[PDB]
């Protein structure tokens, strides 16, 4: 039997930084993770295997295309050795679930392998898969239990031929034809890193728009464009009905218009689910509790991250906001800041979103659609990459720019990026929006020349201005 | 006949052509002299441009014929280098964007006249054509915009051929078996890793003790020059160039000693380049006769204003102290010209990043732990390295670190130093947090996007305010 200050259910990035960060308060720290390694989701089955995977196929469309030969890299025969390439993949990923454990031992949290069920209020209870039980007494109890796939229902997943995200990303060969379910950020992802590798892709969306929710309509239509040109074809306003497994070892998959009729049929070798993701609880003793889940499936919480029972707190995919690693990971470390008497507040409209494709969107804030909603008077700032130094200097050139700024403060409410570097660059307009700057100031800074943050820059100076320099 | 103009602009460089532009768009007439043959000025034609197109493609060429593309199952038979092709790319580039310019000067109306400018009153400016033809411009104001140019070495003669300048570098005919670059700044930096990383064998050297150029930070310097010379960049420092001779079989033997005195000593090279500084270019433009005299190093003194001691006349960019950058020469030029029109004006010298395009890059903005030190301001020092940060390990592309240093009471962000991948675009977030007096908490207080470079950014400010990093 363990004593504890706080214990954490999960290791993903929201559990695995708050048990870190409790530690490093002076709380003793106990974290519970079922699976193999710690990391959860996103080092395990999500971000880390996705970037690398979108990384190293984006080098290998780079060199099997046209792109080394304009700049003078002539190869006489380039060809994929995908084992090769799911190992540095695998290498990332052991490299850095490892690293979890060594900051554990680094900061003197405990760690239990088990799977977590909340017995009592001040105890957990950890069932280890041999049936051993650890029993952990605890004054706090931080649920991070994350996010599983959402099912689609008559479709059955067996990560062979019909894979969720997990199998799409240890496909052992290329498949000659792939459909996806969903084009939200993973979706899009995923199917962006086998269309460059030689498959053939098409995702069907319910949606009108490509890119998930919240993100910009005029963004989402660009994006669309530029994927679409590059052999990622997209059936949109589209129903599935269901897919049959053949004798063939192909997958008919039956669609059908939104709105309804249209019926069709198309067929794949591989066809992969990514409708979305859903908060995982399930065995938690929720139940018992009397805490009841949203019809949602997440946990309700106070702005302190508590759920009814003040002693127990939920952040992470398993709460309402975002389901994103550097949301959760936040979450994780206000509330567990709140346990030490901090203030707990946090902004989602600051939270960034960021798909790794190439070109890249982020962006952070509002979108015109959220401010059209909301009532805000805003202005409109655009700047192409097509007049980017640095863009040029590279010879690439898709997107732009977008800034929404109020009308009469100039403060800046919204950006947005399509194009090269956009992720990192997403990263200065966190920076200004946490602190309210207006488009001036930041039109105003110094930006490094040639650079592809100066078409933030300028994109800024013609919301704040009216004019850019370059453009 | 003659012109007039509210404001006329010597020089198109983005110090002069962004002052012109903004000038034009504040309501002035604005006329723009410019004797070379294109606009953009050193940074387009024989700078920023070209050096970042080579530095770009021949860093993927390194990742293709080396082991970079093989480790992620990228496999090739043979990799081989058309430089013809690549120069291609370059030339490209360059010329879209000076096209660029003369595209936004008619969209902006400023009139562009090609011709040597001189001054040849308070109010008038002189451009005399190659043909023999002038043109005249009598003006209110006078924006001083020459640039600079290659700063020679003494007994060397560069020919463009064999001894090069950065421009003839930046066109070489083939890759030589054996480069010497005197001066290991910035440019010569960037510009012998392109040659190093074409097969080029390539050694630097360096009258100072390190690699960079003034003002980076020491300890960024020595991990920058540690990974170059993994990478085959060869450094000799502290040392001190005699002479260079061509030989009779066309090689160059370039005779060095140690600064100090001493360990003389021969190497031979196919090329030499010729890296040892820029400096302001004001010949022929009539400051003598206006009795505007230079600084020693030959810049044009101006006020907080950039007024010379004529007031009506201005100076900004290379030929005028501070940092001899594009993005320096602009943000001059613009506030310049929003001062003739009765604006404030200022800038903060300590707020302007540098960069080098390297790979890994180099990138800082505000004070090294020299120049604190010198100063006497206490701070505290927060670091961590991109082989803990989940992009770069992801993306196998691990060197370097990010160096925070943190105001020891108040907590501000006195300078942001970072090596490694990204860095060039990371340092403008880092400006931006300096211009508006950020502390190192405000940083770590930002929701950074996961997985990204920049979280190491985040953790690097967490550690010099906290104390400790999350994930170091
Ligand atoms: C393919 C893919 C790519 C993604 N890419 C990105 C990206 O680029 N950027 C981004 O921000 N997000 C990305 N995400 C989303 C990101 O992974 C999640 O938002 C994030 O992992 C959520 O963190 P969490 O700690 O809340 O949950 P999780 O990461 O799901 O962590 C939950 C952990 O708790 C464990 N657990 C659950 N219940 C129990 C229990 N009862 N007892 C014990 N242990 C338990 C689970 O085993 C798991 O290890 C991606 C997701 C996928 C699938
Ligand atoms: C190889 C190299 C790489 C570089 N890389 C970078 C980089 O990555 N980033 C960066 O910030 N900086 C870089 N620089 C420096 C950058 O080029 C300069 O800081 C910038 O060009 C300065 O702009 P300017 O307008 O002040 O001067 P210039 O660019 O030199 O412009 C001066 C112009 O005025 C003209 N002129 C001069 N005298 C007269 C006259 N009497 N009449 C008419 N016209 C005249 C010249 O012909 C020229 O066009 C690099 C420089 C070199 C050489």
């Amino acid at each position: 039997p363990i004593d504890a200050d706080v214990t954490v259910i999960g290791s993903g990035p929201g559990g695995y930084v708050a048990a870190i960060k409790a530690a490093q308060l002076g709380f003793k720290t106990v974290c519970i993770e079922k699976n193999e390694t710690l990391g959860g989701t996103c080092l395990n089955v999500g971000c880390i295997p996705s970037k690398a995977l979108l990384n190293n196929s984006h080098y290998y469309h780079m060199a099997h295309g046209k792109d080394f030969a304009s700049r003078g890299i002539e190869m006489s025969e380039v060809r994929l050795n995908l084992d090769k390439m799911m190992e540095q993949k695998s290498t990332a990923v052991k490299a850095l679930t490892g690293g979890i454990a060594h900051l554990f031992k680094q900061n003197k949290v405990v760690h239990v392998n088990g799977y977590g069920k909340i017995t009592g209020k001040n105890q957990v209870t950890a069932t280890k898969a041999d049936g051993g039980t650890q029993v952990i007494d605890t004054k706090n109890i931080l649920i991070a239990t994350g996010s599983e796939v959402t099912p689609f229902p008559g479709i059955t997943i067996d990560e062979d031929t019909i894979v969720s995200s997990t199998g799409a990303l240890s496909l052992k060969k290329v498949p000659e034809k792939m459909v996806v379910i969903g084009a939200g950020v993973i979706g899009v992802e995923l199917g962006s890193v086998w269309q460059r590798l030689g498959a053939d892709v098409t995702a069907v969306e319910f949606l009108g728009h490509v890119g998930g929710v919240g993100i910009d309509m005029e963004i989402s239509k660009n994006f669309q464009r530029i994927l679409q040109k590059q052999g990622f074809k997209f059936k949109l306003n589209t129903k599935v009905t269901g897919a049959t497994k053949k004798s063939d070892g192909k997958i008919d998959v039956s669609i059908e218009a939104a709105s309804g009729g249209k019926a069709e049929v198309i067929t794949c070798d591989v066809l992969l689910v990514c409708i979305g993701r859903r908060p995982f609880t399930k065995n938690l003793g929720l139940e018992e509790l009397g805490i009841e889940l949203d019809p949602r499936g997440r946990i309700p919480v106070n702005t302190r991250f508590q759920t009814k029972i003040p002693n127990i707190y939920a952040i992470g995919d398993v709460v309402a906001g975002p389901m994103l690693a550097h949301k959760a990971e936040d979450e994780g470390i206000i509330c567990v800041e709140g346990m030490a008497g901090g203030a707990v507040h946090i902004d989602y409209n600051c939270v960034p979103s960021v798909i790794y494709t190439h070109p890249e969107v982020a962006w952070v804030g509002k979108s015109e659609e959220q401010l059209k909603e909301e009532g805000i008077e805003y202005k409109v700032g655009k700047f192409p990459f097509a007049a980017n130094s640095r863009a040029k200097t590279n010879a690439d050139t898709d997107g732009m720019v977008k800034i929404l700024g109020q009308k009469s403060t100039d403060r800046v409410l919204g950006a947005h990026i399509l194009g090269p570097g956009a992720g990192e660059m997403v990263n200065e307009a966190a920076l200004a929006l946490e602190y309210g700057a207006s488009c001036e100031d930041i039109a105003r800074v110094c930006h490094a020349h040639p650079t592809l943050s100066e078409a933030f820059r300028e994109a800024n100076l013609a919301a704040s201005f009216g004019k850019s320099i370059n453009f």
